C-alpha cells in the first residue's frame, strides 16, 4: 500500500447518514449510506485503504463571481486537497473542463414538489354552513311570534268563541306545518288569519329558494379548483412563489438555458424577492412544510422519489422531469487511478449491485403506504358524511317522543 | 457651450428615479437615467461633460399669458439659465413658437383614470332582483283575475244559490293558497273549477323554478360594472369632478379646443369651483385615492399605465385615447448641439433601442400582473343584510294583522 | 402655363366618391367626397388649373422588396406621371426618403373592427327548451295511463262499488292535483292505490329537479361567455381570423415592428392559409360581414368611424387604438409646389377650414346611434318575454272555461 | 484530390419532409427537416461534401437473428453504402460497441400513447349518480323506522283501541306521503305524534335542496373520464392491448431490464398470443385510432408531442415518460470522418443553435390550441336517454299494482 486515499463526501440521505452514535465509532465506521458501501466496493475491488472525510464548506460549488475561483467538492479536487470524490456530484459542461468523471452510473432529472393541499373532512354540521348562525336565529324567533299572534287574534269574544279549533297548542302546530311546505289539516276563517298565512307562506317561499340556490353556487365553485400541474402554470401563476438551492447546478442551470419557459422562470428567479434560494436541502424542504402551501421547492428527482415515502408522507412529486443528466465518480486531472475507477464503476453495472443496493436503500425506507393515490377523484359524489348530521336529529325526536308518550301515559293512569 | 452642459431633468418614476444613497451620490450616479444617456451618444462624439440636473422649479414649467414670461424648465431654457432638456415634456406648438425640438422618441395621448369599483353593501330589498318590474307587477293581475273568474263560474245557477264555499273572499283565500304550494281544503269538484285549479298550479310551478334557477347563477359570477366609460358620460356627469394638472399643457389644449364637447368640457372646467385643478402627480394620486366617490383625475396614458401596476392595484384606465401626440428633446432656437443630437435619436430609432428603453421601466417591474377567473375565495354564507328585507315585510303583515280583528271586535259591539 | 396641372387620386370613401350622375357629367365636379372639396382651398391659394386623376392601378404602393420598383400612386408621383397627389396617403419614413410631404392635417389610428353578435330574440315557447321534445310527449302518456289504472283498480268491486269516490273523472283528477305537487282532497284507500300514488309521486319529485337543475346551469353558461375585449388577445385567440389590406401601410407596420405580440401576430399572418389578405377596402368589410365571428379586419380608425354609423350598422369597433400616424399633401422631389402647399395648409388649419369641411362628412353621414343608456337590457333579470309564454295558457285556460259554464247553462235551462 | 460521402436518412416527418418537388430533385434537395438542415449545418462548420440518400432498407429493421448481422441503416455503414448516419437513432451500448457515435444532441425517453376520451352514452340508471350510494339504504331504513315508531306511540293506549286510525298500514302510508311533498289526509291528535311528525318534514327538506343543488352543479364543468392513470394500471389490467414498435430499441431495452414491472410487461408480450407487435409509425398510429382505446401504442416522446399537434388531436400522452436516452450521429469504426464532424456537433452544443432548430420544427407547428378551452361549447337540452331509466319503474310498478287487485278478488271470492 502507498497511501489511503483522501475521499471527499457531503452529507445528504440516502447517499450519506451520520451512524446512530457515530462520535463512538471510527472515522470511516461513522458514517452509513449508500455512497458508504459504493466506496467499500471501489476499495474492495481497486485494492487499496480510504479515509472518509466531510467536505468542510459544505456545497458542491460553483465558479465564483468575477474571481474564477472555485469553492466547495470541487474546490477541493482541484486544489489537491482530497484525491476522489464520491458524491452525488453531477456532470456538467462547466466543471468537465477542469476535474475528470467516469461513465455515469444514475440517471435524473429535475422535479418540482409542493405541498399536499389539505384534509377537509366535513364537520358534523357542515350543512348549515350556506345561511351562517344570524338567519337561522331569527328565523326561530319568527316563527314563536307567528303562532302568538295567530292564537291571540283566532281567540277572542264574538261580542261562541268555542266555534274554531286554534287553541294554543293546534296555534303552534299549523306554523310548523306551514313552514316546511307539507300542508295541513286545517286553515284559518279569519280575515286576520287569513293575512298571516299568506305572509309566513311567502317568507317560507323566499327562504328555501334562497337556500337551494346558495348551496348550488357553493359546490360548483369547488369543481373549478383546478390545481398547478405540468409546471407550465409558475410561468404565468404568480400568488405562488419558488427557488432552488444555492450553489447546485440547479441554478447554473437555470440562469445558462435560454427556452422561453426557462428563461422567464429564470427572469422570475432573479428578480423575485426577498431572496427564494435557500442553502441547505433539509431546511429548505422545511421551508416548503412552513409554508403550507405558497412555497415550492425544485429538487432533483431522486431526492424528490426518496423523501416523499418517509414517514410523514406530507409531500408529493408534481409533474415529469424536465431534463436528463447522470452522476459520476470524478477525480482530479490527470490522476493515474481514474481510469481503474471507470473499470471499476462498469464491473459493478454489469454484476448488477448498482441495482441490489438501489433496492436495498430506497424501498425499505418506503413506510408510508401511499394511500389516497388519487385513482378515485371523489367520482363527483356526495358522501354520506356531508349530511351525517341530519339523521342525527330525526333519530333523536323520534327518542324522545317515546319518552313523551310514556309520561302521557302516567298522567292518563292517575289524572 | 464651454465643453460642458447640464441637462435639464425632472424626476418622474417612469424615466428618472432618485438613488437609494441619495444623501452621498453626486452627479448622474445620483440617478439610472438610461431614458436619457442613449440619446448622449452624441454627447459621446462631442466629448462633453454632461449634468443630469433636477430642473430648479421641480416642475414641467409653462407660458404665461400677456406677459409670455417663461416659467421653470421653459423659463431657463429661454433665459439661458439651462441648454437642454430631455425632460418628458409634451410636443406644443406654443413652445414651438419659443424653442425647437426634435423628432418625438414616443407617442401617447390623453387617458382619464378613476378609483377601481368596489362591491356595496346590499339594498334592503335586493331579494326582488332576479325577476324585475313588469313580472312583479303582472303576477298580481293574475291572480285577482283568476280568483274573479273561479268565483263566477262556482256560483251558477245549481239546480238552491249559494250551495258551496266559494265565495269571492273564499276564492281570492284558495287561489291564494294554491300559488304558495299549500294545503287547500276546499276543492272545485265541478269542470271548470278544475280546469281553473290545472292551470295555476301549471304556472306557480314554471315561475317558481325560474327564481331560484335565477338566482343561483347570478351568484356564482359577479361583474361590478364601470360607472362610466366615455367623455360623453363626462359631459352628462352628475357628480364626479374632473380637471387637468395645472400649468399642464393639457390645459392650454382644452383652452384651445374648438371641438363642441372638449368646449363644453373646458366650459364647465373653467366654471368648476376653484381647486378643480391640482398641481402634481402625487396630489393627483391623493386626490383620487382620497375620492371613493367624488372625483376623477386625467393624465398622460404612459402615466397611466405605470401606475396601474404600483401597489395598491386600486386604480383603473378607462375608455380610449383621447387624441395623439408625441414627447421629445427640446433645445432653446438654433443650439448648435440641438441640431446634430436630432440624428441620435434617429438612428437610435434605427436601432430599434426604444424596445429597450421601454421594457426596462415598464415591463421589468410588471408585478401585479394578470388576475383572472381562476380558482375564487370560498363564496361564504349568505348575510343576514343581503335578505333582512323579508322580515320587516313579516312583521308589518303580523302587526297589521291585529288591528282588522280590534276594528272588528269593535264593530260587532252593537 | 401651368400645362394643367395633375393630381392623382385613389377611390375611397368618403375622401372620394363617384358622382351619382357621373355617367355623363364632365370636369371634376363628376366627384364628391372630403378630398375633391379640399383641392378647391389649393387652387384658391395657388391659383392654377388642375385635374382629376384616377390611379391606374388602385393601390397606394409599396417597396416591393427583392425588385425595387414602385408602384400605386407613390409610383406615379416618383416616375413623374403625377404632379401632386391629394389622398388618404400615409406619412412613413420609408416614404420620405423618396418623396417629400407637408405638414399633417388630420391624425389616425390602427383599429379592429369585428360583426356585431347577433342578439338572443327570445322565442314565444323559449320556456321548453330546457328539457327537450321527446320528455314533454311522453309525460302525458304517463299521466293517462296512471289516471286509467288507477280508476279501473279503484273502481273494480270489493268483493259495493259505491264505497269509494274514485270514479273515472274524479281519477283523472287526482293525477293533475299530484303532478304539480298541489296535494290533494282525496287519498286512495286500497294497497294498489297507495302503490300507484308513491310511484307517481316519485316519478314527479325526479322531473322537476331535473328541470330546475339544467335551466340554472343553461343560464349559467351564458354569463361567463366574456367576449374579445382590448382585441389584444387576438394574440392569444386562434378560433378567429383577421386580415390586413394588400400593398397598405398597415401590411407594413406588422413586418417592421419588433414587440412579441405584433411579432407573433406577423407570423400568424405569414402562416395562415388561404390568405387574410384583401386587395380593397370594399370587399374586406364584405368579407366580415359574410364570414360573421370568425372573421375580422384591420383598418384606420379614421374609416371604421365612417363604416360603422352607415345604415346597415351591422358592424362596430372595438378597443383602443394602437399607435398613432398622419396624412399630408404629397409632392415629387424638387417639385417648386411643395412649399407653397404646406403654406396653404398651415393657412387653412389656423383658420379651422378642415373642420369646417370634416363636420359636412361624417357628422351628416352618421344615421345610426341607438345605446343602451339610462337603463340596460343586459343587466340581470329575465324579460317579460323570457317566460310571456306562460301567461297565454293561463288566459287561454280561463278563457276556456266560460265556454263550459255556458253549455252546462244549456243543458240545464231545458230538463 | 477532390472526395464526396454519402450520407443515411430517413423520412421522419419532424426531422425530415419531402419537398412538393418530389418527382425529380436530388436527395440533397429533395428534403427539408431538423436532421436536414443539422446536417448542413456540420457540413458548413466541417467543409465536407455529401449527397443525401434515405435508408435503403427505409427501416430501423432488427438484428439479424443469433447473428446480429446488421440491419440496412447500420449496413449501409458497416458495407461502404454510406459513411455517416443523422437519423433519430438510439443511443445504447450494444450499438456503441461496434460503431462509433457522436455526442448526443438530444435527451429523450419512452412515453404510452392512447386514444384521447369521449362523451359515454349515459347510464340507464344514471339518475341516481349524485346522491351516491350509501345514503339511498339509510333512507329506507329511517322510512321504516320512523313509521313503526309512529304506529306504537299512536296506538299505546292513548285512552285505547279505536280511538284513533293510526294502524300500521295507515302509518306506513301517512309516511310516505309526507316524504314525497303531496296530500296529507290526516294528522297526529297527540304531543308524541305531533313532534313525530315535525321532523320528518325538515330531514325531507334538507335532502331534496341537496339533491337539486349538485345535480345542477354536476352539469356545468363536466370533466369526466380518466381511463389510464399510468402504464402502472396497464400492468395490472389485460383488456388494453399493447406493444412496441417492432426491432425497436425499447424492445431490446425490456429484453434485458430487470425491473419486475418493466420484467412481467415484457413477458407478457413476449407470451402475447396476436400480432403486438408493428412494423411502422404509421401502422401504430392507424391502430391506435382504429383500436377506439383498446390498443396503446409505446413511441418517443418526442413523435407524440408532434402528432399530437398533427390534427386531428385525438391521441395524448398520460404519465411522467419511463426514461432518459440520448439520440447521436453514428460512424463506423475507422472513418476519418467521425472527429471532425464530432467537434461540429459540440460546436452546435455548445453554441445553442438547435433551440433554434427546435423552435422550427415543433414549436411553429403549434396548432391545437384547444387544449387550452379556446372555445366555450353550449349546453344542450337533457336526452330522453338520459333519464329514461324512472319511466320503467313507473310502468312496472303499475303492471304489480294491478295483479294484488285480482289476487284480492280471488281470495274474497269464497
Ligand atoms: N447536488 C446537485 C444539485 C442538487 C440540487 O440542487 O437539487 C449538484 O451536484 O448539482
Ligand atoms: N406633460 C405635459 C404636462 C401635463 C399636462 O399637460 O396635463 C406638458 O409637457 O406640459
Ligand atoms: N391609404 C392608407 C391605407 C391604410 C390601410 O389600409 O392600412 C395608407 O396610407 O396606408
Ligand atoms: N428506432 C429507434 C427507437 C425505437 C424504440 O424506441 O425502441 C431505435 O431503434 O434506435
Amino acid at each position: 500500500e502507498q497511501k489511503t486515499v483522501v475521499v471527499t463526501t457531503i452529507l445528504e440521505s440516502p447517499y450519506v447518514m451520520m451512524k446512530k452514535n457515530h462520535e463512538m465509532l471510527e472515522g470511516n465506521e461513522r458514517y452509513e449510506g449508500y455512497c458508504v458501501d459504493l466506496a467499500a466496493e471501489i476499495a474492495k475491488h481497486c485494492g487499496f485503504k480510504y479515509k472518509l472525510t466531510i467536505v468542510g464548506d459544505g456545497k458542491y460549488g460553483a465558479r465564483d463571481a468575477d474571481t474564477k475561483i472555485w469553492n466547495g467538492m470541487v474546490g477541493e479536487l482541484v486544489y489537491g486537497k482530497a484525491d476522489i470524490a464520491i458524491a452525488p456530484l453531477t456532470i456538467t459542461l462547466v466543471r468537465e473542463e477542469v476535474i475528470d468523471f467516469s461513465k455515469p452510473f444514475m440517471s435524473l432529472g429535475i422535479s418540482i414538489m409542493i405541498k399536499k393541499p389539505q384534509k377537509s373532512k366535513p364537520g358534523v354540521f357542515s350543512f348549515l354552513d350556506p345561511l351562517a348562525y344570524e338567519i337561522w336565529m331569527c328565523i326561530v324567533f319568527a316563527y314563536i311570534g307567528v303562532s302568538v299572534v295567530l292564537f291571540l287574534v283566532s281567540r277572542f269574544s264574538p261580542y261562541s268563541e268555542s266555534t274554531n279549533e286554534f287553541g294554543i297548542f293546534n296555534s303552534l302546530w299549523f306554523s310548523l306545518g306551514a313552514f316546511m311546505q307539507q300542508g295541513c289539516d286545517i286553515s284559518p276563517r279569519s280575515l286576520s288569519g287569513r293575512i298571516v298565512g299568506g305572509v309566513w307562506w311567502f317568507f317560507t317561499l323566499i327562504i328555501i329558494s334562497s337556500y337551494t340556490a346558495n348551496l348550488a353556487a357553493f359546490l360548483t365553485v369547488e369543481r373549478m379548483v383546478s390545481p398547478i400541474e405540468s409546471a407550465e402554470d409558475l410561468s404565468k401563476q404568480t400568488e405562488i412563489a419558488y427557488g432552488t438551492l444555492d450553489s447546485g447546478s440547479t441554478k447554473e442551470f437555470f440562469r445558462r438555458s435560454k427556452i422561453a419557459v426557462f428563461d422567464k422562470m429564470w427572469t422570475y428567479m432573479r428578480s423575485a424577492e426577498p431572496s427564494v434560494f435557500v442553502r441547505t436541502t433539509a431546511e429548505g424542504v422545511a421551508r416548503v412544510r412552513k409554508s403550507k402551501g405558497k412555497y415550492a421547492y425544485l429538487l432533483e428527482s431522486t431526492m424528490n422519489e426518496y423523501i416523499e415515502q418517509r414517514k410523514p408522507c406530507d409531500t408529493m412529486k408534481v409533474g415529469g422531469n424536465l431534463d436528463s443528466k447522470g452522476y459520476g465518480i470524478a477525480t482530479p486531472k490527470g490522476s493515474s487511478l481514474g481510469t481503474p475507477v471507470n473499470l471499476a464503476v462498469l464491473k459493478l453495472s454489469e454484476q448488477g449491485v448498482l441495482d441490489k443496493l438501489k433496492n436495498k436503500w430506497w424501498y425499505d425506507k418506503g413506510e408510508c403506504g401511499a394511500k389516497d393515490s388519487g385513482s378515485k377523484e371523489k367520482t363527483s359524489a356526495l358522501s354520506l358524511s356531508n349530511v351525517a348530521g341530519v339523521f342525527y336529529i330525526l333519530v333523536g325526536g323520534l327518542g324522545l317522543a317515546m319518552l313523551v308518550a310514556l309520561i302521557e301515559f302516567c298522567y292518563k293512569s292517575r289524572a
